[PDB]
């Protein structure tokens, strides 16, 4: 159901794409969110895609942190996709602008291997603020399932592509 994405590599795709509209059109079985261990989703791409929800994603995740505790930084969680998809697989990367360790990127990527197939923003990116190149990097070379990257912004997207190796 995926379109438009350019191939990076047997199983990396990517898309100069907003997450949520492409997880309205395509409705996966997994989109990725990019979460914090609390799952408080104020902004960047959890901001967004719990908008989308009317705020049940946020609902939902209150309920599972007041039973669970948070998440670890590396870890994950499955939850409902609401209307934009089957499930979504809330995963924690570092966030760099807490001071948070880089290399669990790698830890929080490997999440994606219990799935088939998702739609995923890259981890750390945007306000969690890594480099996208490396975060890039990490996917391609920890991901063994089918991933189809959306990137927001067309000049990183631009970016990302010409200088993938
Ligand atoms: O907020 C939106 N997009 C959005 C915003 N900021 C982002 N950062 N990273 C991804 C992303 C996406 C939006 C646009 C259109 N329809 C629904 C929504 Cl919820």
């Amino acid at each position: 159901s995926f379109s438009g994405y350019l191939k990076l590599t047997d199983n990396v795709y990517i898309k100069n794409a907003d997450i949520v509209e492409e997880a309205k059109k395509v409705k996966p079985t997994v989109v990725v969110n990019a979460a914090n261990v609390y799952l408080k989703h104020g902004g960047g791409v959890a901001g967004a895609l719990n908008k989308a929800t009317n705020n049940a994603m946020q609902v939902e995740s209150d309920d599972y942190i007041a039973t669970n505790g948070p998440l670890k930084v590396g870890g994950s969680c499955v939850l409902s996709g609401h209307n934009l998809a089957k499930h979504c697989l809330h995963v924690v990367g570092p966030n760099v602008n807490k001071g948070e360790d880089i290399q669990l990127l790698k830890s929080a990527y490997e999440n994606f291997n219990q799935h088939e197939v998702l739609l995923a923003p890259l981890l750390s990116a945007g306000i969690f603020g890594a480099d996208p190149i490396h975060s890039l990097r990490v996917c391609v070379d920890t991901v063994r399932t089918n991933v189809y990257l959306a990137v927001f912004d067309k000049n990183l997207y631009d970016k990302l592509v010409s200088s993938f190796l």
